[PDB]
């Protein structure tokens, strides 16, 4: 029993982490086969980040200007190109520790693990969600750019995030491993406010089911509700609409607990309207929305 925010084991990703320096900026790169992926603002000085012409800055750079280090060992760069907001550095040595891997672009509300790095060296791993406004609430310091987010199926690593930017409000923005940003953000130091965020309703419900499985049951009321009536109340508290697809995803958790999804919705309605009255659920005093139905199944019935 018990329930915690759990990341995937990072080992397979740790063996891919390298350090990339170009002139004076230093950050993290991802080494798969004979290519190193990193954020293109490795070629930016602090000055020209306010509005950079990436094409103009890159043309002045040689292969030899890219200093790529895998621990101690230097890696000779023999080619470079720019794909959207990432750089692909071809090296003459393929990473012997390359796992089986995919590149995927995830959906708002999905979760993944982050291996935060500095100077190519992993420092910690944590779990977070892609917010509905396409930010992530990470923990990042300066030089963390190039850290990646991922999921691990069985032996296969699905890379879904590379870190680029910190927004003035303290949330973070990045790309998939093809260099396309999530949401309307750019790797320019200008004004770019996040959209207003919302709560990931399907995740809150999954976390309520996890509570029941572990034995926190005090919030279960005796009522039921329609999907439309639930979505009217969820709208008012800034919750994402719940769809029949979300209801279908919650099915196994419903079967395991004996509680129909619309019944759990009625219980969550009451929590929304009345609050928690100073009680806790799975050790938390607020409604947690960064556990997907799959994270709940992985940790409870697994």
């Amino acid at each position: 029993s018990g329930f915690r925010k759990m990341a995937f084991p990072s080992g397979k990703v740790e063996g891919c982490m390298v350090q990339v320096t170009c002139g004076t900026t230093t950050l993290n790169g991802l080494w798969l086969d004979d290519v190193v992926y990193c954020p293109r603002h490795v070629i930016c000085t602090s000055e020209d980040m306010l509005n950079p012409n990436y094409e103009d800055l890159l043309i002045r750079k040689s292969n030899h200007n890219f200093l790529v280090q895998a621990g101690n060992v230097q890696l000779r760069v023999i080619g470079h190109s720019m794909q959207n907001c990432v750089l692909k550095l071809k090296v003459d040595t393929a990473n012997p520790k390359t796992p089986k891997y995919k590149f995927v672009r995830i959906q708002p509300g999905q979760t993944f693990s982050v291996l935060a790095c500095y100077n190519g060296s992993p420092s910690g791993v944590y779990q977070c969600a892609m917010r509905p406004n396409f930010t992530i609430k990470g923990s990042f310091l300066n030089g963390s750019a190039g850290s990646v987010g991922f999921n691990i199926d069985y032996d296969c690593v699905s890379f879904c995030y590379m870190h680029h930017m910190e927004l003035p409000t303290g949330v973070h923005a990045g790309t998939d491993l093809e260099g396309n940003f999530y949401g309307p953000f750019v790797d320019r130091q200008t004004a770019q406010a996040a959209g207003t965020d919302t709560t990931i309703t399907v995740n809150v419900l999954a976390w309520l089911y996890a509570a029941v499985i572990n034995g926190d049951r005090w919030f279960l009321n005796r009522f039921t509700t329609t999907l439309n009536d639930f979505n009217l109340v969820a709208m008012k508290y800034n919750y994402e609409p719940l769809t029949q697809d979300h209801v279908d995803i919650l099915g196994p958790l419903s079967a395991q607990t004996g509680i129909a999804v619309l019944d759990m919705c009625a219980s969550l309605k009451e929590l929304l309207q009345n609050g928690m009255n100073g009680r806790t659920i799975l050790g938390s005093a607020l409604l947690e929305d960064e556990f997907t139905p799959f994270d709940v199944v992985r940790q409870c019935s697994g």
